[PDB]
């Protein structure tokens, strides 16, 4: 069946941008699952979780008894594909239980575990979703086994169709560096923004890096994985060293044996995956990586046992039954339970990636800490899981329920409660006459509020305009937003609200946060009506002011644009083509193709472009709220050539005299040559479409204003 | 970057059955076109295309002066990719302007026949469709030159992304038969549902068949291609001479000087393609097909030169000057005149397919009569270009604007007027008593009415219950319909009517196609009534019944379905899997993923397999309207194998004692196979559903019981 995607492999793939439509969702357009989980009686589904645990089915049958290790390997891999370059990946979509990742290797057997959560998901129905149940039954797991968790937030609402992920240019599962499409180049680079060392697995090779049983090296590519899902060394040792006090591996017998991937199976296996001709398939046959390896004499236990092992003994390489790479422990006594033949024990076993945690000379530090501190390791250990199953949440306004947990976190980079009354109609009608007096132009108000606004992400709804954070660091210096056109902004709209701030009674002010976006609504007013047009924009205060301290400096670099296609701005030069990239940023800030066009059409116009190039400035009256970038761009009067100096920048000339008419970017004329996009851009430079133009750009304007606004959701 | 089409290049995929969502779409919800349409001033528009048709511009100079030859193919290609197999292609969406028909090398150059026409739709925006336009501009091109058209409707409105169309399997432009992917097999026999005979063509090859130059053999390539685009020989005759009466070919040079594909050109071609080195590229250096032809001494009038020139000489073989085989007029003065220098001649040529229509024995006897009977090829193609034109434009009720013709054609599947009162809502509750109380079963009403409705496809929206044609041949014969038990549920049905009308005052009646989807509603009331649910299914009367007289029985047989998964239906055994099948008439019944589940689960409990088959019968209460599909399919507690007599077939089996529960197809077990698919039946199949999968079931029954009712829109 030959495709679009077959002939023009390189074209511009807009479905992205209109997945997850109302078409593919089973629910009501009304269904709200914040309202449909506040409902459900959470302690009954524990209950039920907790009598799961230790109920096992004979077609999968309970190590030890007991579940539990498999459910937090299933939660901590549904946690675990979340990567820091764009938020993608991680939990809070339910994704695992869609393709690609139910078929990865690194989830083989996990399509078991949600198999198991089957009935408990039909019993409560709608009201507790898959990516709410996942990590709850992992939450559950520890709790059955001893360990007390920091807490739980739902309102994870379930999504219906795959997310279009790059997850990787491999051809081959689990392919090792250096191939065609390798994700690593110089120095052991891994490509942004991925945080795996292959194609198939959460985050690093249990043998070594590229199946090298080197614990030093190993610990590198952890460090560096690790480090790209927000995790820093204290956390990640954490995380290792408390997941692996539970369970076991899998390698009972050779590779070959175990059959397709999910997405592969014959439709009778009724979408499990994975079928093994080992002996019984399963249980004590049971493989999933090929590594063999138990951690702990009491698998089913919260216990410091992991650290006592790990330190206790000296360790030698080893292969599992199917051939792997592991450690085993020298000299030892067989102390290390079975999972089924409570006559048999077995020495203490490591994975390269286990000892890595002791050869590491500052993961050993912290290990050592741990081993000494059990109390620091348990404590950090749940601080690490809650962080872990929770990053990709967003902002504490979303988490739901009774167990959620009253301490306010770096990471979550919170935002302080409004605790006076916030402006009404009025005062918003007078802040704005304010701001249009001071002198600031359309163009500056647009590109702040732009910039504040725009760094938002529905990946994991991180960033956007409630906290003010454009003017600490590291926003406020970003190249991308003009940091000294951007302090002088900010410090006439501060004088601004000092003064309505000085002059109010009763407790009343106004955020900086709320004053930047009400100032774009009101440069986007003004310069509607420099074009004619009389609008009113829509403005919904609450925002507040997070302090530099409540604002982790690091935690914030990846929301650095280094490509915003919205504002004509590339940081380098890079091997992705820059409308890939602007597809790639509509899709974070929740946009459709058509608002996209109407969006981008719009801030060229008002003046919003970095450094104010006149790339796709197409208009003689700039600062004004036209449709001219879409009349201009789609004008066979104008012919276009890339530049001598460079092919990403090109000249449209009059076609008859040859004279020079404007230069523009791939951003800007890809509008012009994709045949979707063109088909868009010219619904919105039709004669009759001047006033849907300017509608539609107020109406994509209030809503890239609003992405961060749970607090009124 | 590697996708799930890569991995798993045969799984289902189901986003064709969620193309076309409000989220790809720039007009607002409320937008209706038939409204914007019907206020269109069509008589400035024609002034305007008139006028366009001798303004030559530089950019692609106009042949003769007059754009009118080239805007006839542009409109016959829009129309020119519709097969009657499926439905599928055709002018309707205007789907020319995307990929990949924007780029099929057939329609090469007509990217510029579009850029000529941007002036005029910027004028009129969103009250003209392009696919409209498209049409328009043919006609208007043809009355310009002096050829009086059938009339025009207006109504195709706008679609905004590709659709997902099988237009073969090669994987090369124009593949000669016979290679890995051939569409042909046998005794040159096309496969189904293709209609052309290589990929990126119309229909036929102009040089012969895969470029071998012999008139008799291209005519059967001929008479096959367009009699699976609808057109008998007299229609394909009159359609070929009529549009060669006009214009000509382009192949000044090698077509090696001739650049990418608008698809894959350069981001600053703007959406053009086949950018030419030759000498200016354009005008009189045109190259477009290879081939140069200029088939009349008048191309830019209407002539009956086709045919004296076809007649009048014997004709050689020769070559184009870019290498392709073409005729040439034995010793004939220099006649035609050259498109651009008025001082050159060149003698009649024509295409070895435009000779088919002379050396092919029963094309032959067509030409003489057009030949002698100018009058009798003018009437034939203008019926014939109105045909092509708007053949997959749907029941008349869709035909807007003033130059609708009056004259009602058989090909147009008519249906009557309605010229009596119809029945209200205390009407309909007791003709569903009265169906109940006959003893017609739920799933005699159920099978009914989905055979009469199902017909229904969107591709060309032909089909429906509209009509009553359930009841005439050839739907009563088809096997999928049941034969014996439909004539007797319409014997009662008619019995009903036939009491119902003779009660009545006033000239109230009820047609048999109303009361056949009215039974259908009982059918699905009572159901649900079975199962403790208290529903009334809505129903809108106004359909009417058709005469055997007012059928085309032959065009009628490529609605018969071969496949019907909602029935469990399969005709014979076919190279494509059933579930591939199912999502094929999903997608011409206009559903989505979840309309296709539910209403598969619920057909399923209802009696509507083909033939009493238990095949996804997962029910203990058949005929009652439960949910049991989606909780039975989706239990841990069974295992399936597929069977020993048939790979298609699956037994499931209770897991822990070995006994036989059900038995299922492939089309059954997809979904809880399927991700996706599983994923929707868990919404269905959970405990708090019920009541949620009977609404949902009720709202897909009365969509597809309304699919053609046009007369409502
Ligand atoms: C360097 C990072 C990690 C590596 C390379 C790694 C590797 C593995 C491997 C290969 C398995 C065996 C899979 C099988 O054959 O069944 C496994 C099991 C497991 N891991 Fe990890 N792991 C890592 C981090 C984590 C973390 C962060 C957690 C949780 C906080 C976790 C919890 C588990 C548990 C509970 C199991 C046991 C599964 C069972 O009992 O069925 N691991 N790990
Ligand atoms: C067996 C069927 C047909 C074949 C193989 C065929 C082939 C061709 C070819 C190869 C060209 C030249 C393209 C170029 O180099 O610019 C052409 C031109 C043309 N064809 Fe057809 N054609 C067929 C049927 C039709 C029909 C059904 C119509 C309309 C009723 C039509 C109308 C035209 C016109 C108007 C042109 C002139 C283009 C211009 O003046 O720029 N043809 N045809
Ligand atoms: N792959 N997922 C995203 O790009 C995304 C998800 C949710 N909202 C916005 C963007
Ligand atoms: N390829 N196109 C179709 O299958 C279709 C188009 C419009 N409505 C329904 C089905
Ligand atoms: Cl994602
Ligand atoms: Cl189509
Ligand atoms: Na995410
Ligand atoms: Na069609």
């Amino acid at each position: 069946g030959t495709s679009n995607r077959d002939w023009w492999p390189n074209q511009l793939d807009l479905s992205i941008l209109h997945r997850h439509s109302s078409l593919s969702d089973p629910m009501g357009k009304d269904f709200n699952y914040a309202q449909a989980f506040e409902k459900l009686d959470l302690a009954a589904v524990k209950r039920d979780l907790h009598a799961l645990m230790t109920t096992s089915q004979d077609w999968w049958p309970a190590d030890f008894g007991h579940y539990g290790g498999l459910f937090i390997r299933m939660a901590w891999h549904s946690a675990g594909t979340y990567r820091t370059a764009d938020g993608r990946g991680g939990a809070g979509e339910g994704q695992q239980r869609f393709a690609p990742l139910n078929s990865w290797p690194d989830n083989a057997n996990l399509d078991k575990a949600r198999r198991l959560l089957w009935p408990i998901k039909q019993k409560y129905g709608r009201a507790i979703s898959w990516a709410d149940l996942l990590i709850l039954t992992g939450n559950v797991a520890l709790e059955s086994m001893g360990f007390k968790t920091f807490g739980f937030a739902g309102g994870r609402a379930d999504t219906w169709e795959p997310e279009d992920v790059y997850w990787g240019s491999e051809k081959i599962w689990l392919e090792l560096s250096g191939g065609p499409n390798s994700r690593y180049s110089g120095d052991r680079q891994l490509e942004n923004p991925l945080a795996a060392v292959q194609m198939g697995l959460i985050y690093v090779n249990p043998e070594g890096p590229d199946g090298n049983p080197d614990p030093v090296a190993a610990a590198r590519d952890i460090r560096d994985t690790f480090a790209r899902m927000a995790m820093n060394d204290e956390e990640t040792v954490a995380l290792i060293a408390g997941g692996h006090t539970f369970g076991k591996t899998h390698g009972a017998g050779p590779a070959s044996n175990v059959g397709a991937e999910p997405e592969a199976a014959g439709i009778e296996a009724q979408g499990l995956g994975w079928k093994s001709a080992y002996r019984t398939g399963k249980g004590a046959d049971a493989i999933t990586s090929g590594l063999e390896v138990t951690w702990t004499t009491t698998p089913t236990q919260w216990s410091h046992n992991f650290f006592e092992n790990l330190f206790g003994y000296e360790w030698e390489l080893t292969k599992s039954p199917a051939g792997a790479h592991q450690w085993v422990a020298k000299g030892a006594d067989a102390v290390i339970p079975d999972a089924f033949d409570p006559s048999k024990k077995h020495r203490p076993t490591m994975l390269t990636t286990d000892l890595s945690l002791r050869f590491d000379p500052a993961y050993e530090k912290i290990s050592r800490r741990f081993h000494e501190n059990p109390e620091q390791f348990a404590d950090a250990f749940a601080r690490a899981w809650f962080k872990l199953t929770h990053r990709d949440m967003g902002p504490r306004a979303r988490y739901l329920g009774p167990e959620v947990p009253a301490e306010v976190l770096l990471w979550q980079d919170p935002i302080p409660a409004v605790d006076h009354p916030l402006i009404d109609a009025a005062d918003a009608a007078e802040l704005k006459a304010k701001v249009l007096a001071s002198g600031l132009t359309v163009s500056q108000l647009v590109s702040t509020a732009w910039a504040a606004a725009s760094t938002f992400r529905g990946s994991d709804k991180r960033g956007g305009a409630n906290g003010a954070r454009i003017r600490l660091a590291p926003q406020k210096d970003w190249e991308a937003n003009q940091p000294e056109q951007l302090a002088a902004v900010l410090e006439t709209l501060e004088a601004i609200r000092t003064a309505f701030n000085g002059a109010q009674r009763g407790g009343k002010q106004v955020s900086l946060a709320d004053l930047i976006v009400l100032a774009g609504c009101a440069g986007v007013e003004q310069a509607a009506k420099n074009a004619g047009h009389a609008v009113t924009v829509p403005f919904a205060p609450g925002r507040a002011d997070a302090s530099q301290e409540q604002t982790d400096v690091e935690s914030m670099a990846v929301l650095e644009p280094v490509a915003d296609g919205f504002r004509n701005y590339l940081k380098g030069k890079y091997r992705v083509p820059a409308e890939v990239l602007l597809v790639d940023k509509a899709q974070l800030l929740t946009l459709s193709a058509p608002e996209m066009t109407v969006l981008l059409g719009g801030l060229r116009v008002l003046g919003a472009n970095v450094g104010q190039s006149r790339h796709g400035v197409f208009t003689a009256r700039e600062q004004a709220l036209t449709n001219d970038f879409f009349v201009n761009l789609l004008d066979m009067g104008t012919e276009w050539k890339p530049t001598a100096a460079d092919a990403d920048v090109f000249e449209g000339r009059d076609r008859a005299t040859g004279e020079l008419k404007w230069t523009g970017t791939r951003v800007d004329l890809v509008f012009g040559s994709h045949s979707q996009l063109r088909a868009l851009a010219e619904v919105y430079g039709s004669a009759d479409a001047q006033e849907k133009f300017v509608r539609d750009f107020v109406a994509v304007w209030n809503k890239v204003m609003n992405l961060d606004r749970f607090d009124l959701a």
